[PDB]
């Protein structure tokens, strides 16, 4: 996501938040998340609704607003962005879609994003990554190869 949001994404926030605050006077309640809560399945204890407005109350007024809610939302946008990055990335590399990252698909994808690579090169970079040493890339490995 990054940082500053777009106007369209910031009014539908609003209309999202807009549900939260069942009595509309511009904060979230631990009564009113619970409400919400329930209706989606759950069953939250009263310690725990207090901590989830807690966790996102920054003035400690002990309820949420709007920009409380937006920016717990931004950080969950982002963090899904990321990790939905994570795995594009590996399905363009994934050139035969079955999970794997091949040393000939690391080749290939590799040269076609401008990066030609020597046959040594194509192996130590799979080897580095290779952690259970089956020859192949798997999802786990590439995340922990890409985040580190
Ligand atoms: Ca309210
Ligand atoms: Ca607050
Ligand atoms: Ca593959
Ligand atoms: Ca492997």
């Amino acid at each position: 996501m990054a940082d500053q949001l777009t106007e369209d994404q910031i009014s539908e926030f609003k209309e999202a938040f807009s549900l939260f605050d069942k009595d509309g006077d511009g904060c979230i309640t631990t009564k009113e998340l619970g409400t919400v809560m329930r209706s989606l399945g759950q069953n939250p204890t009263e310690a725990e609704l207090q901590d989830m407005i807690n966790e996102v109350d920054a003035d400690g007024n002990g309820t949420i607003d709007f920009p409380e809610f937006l920016n717990l939302m931004a950080r969950k946008m982002k963090d899904t962005d990321s990790e939905e990055e994570l795995k594009e990335a590996f399905r363009v590399f994934d050139k035969d879609q079955n999970g794997f990252i091949s040393a000939a698909e690391l080749r290939h994808v590799m040269t076609n994003l401008g990066e030609k690579l020597t046959d040594e090169e194509v192996d130590e970079m799979i080897r580095e990554a290779d952690v259970d040493g089956d020859g192949q890339i798997n999802y786990d490995e590439f995340v922990k190869v890409m985040m580190a």
